């Protein structure tokens, strides 16, 4: 048996978080990090 999470749920490589999918970090443009910080990684489907 195995218990993991799906894409869309925040994950941390240094948080012993095990996600069935691979974490994808977005390097999008950062114009307003005060309200929208584009520097987080979440779980996603493997290609």
């Amino acid at each position: 048996s195995k218990e993991c999470m799906t894409d869309g749920t925040v994950c941390y490589i240094h948080n012993h978080n095990d996600c069935c999918g691979s974490c994808l970090c977005s390097n999008g443009p950062i114009a307003r990090p005060w309200e929208m910080m584009v520097g987080n990684c979440m779980c996603g489907p493997k290609a």
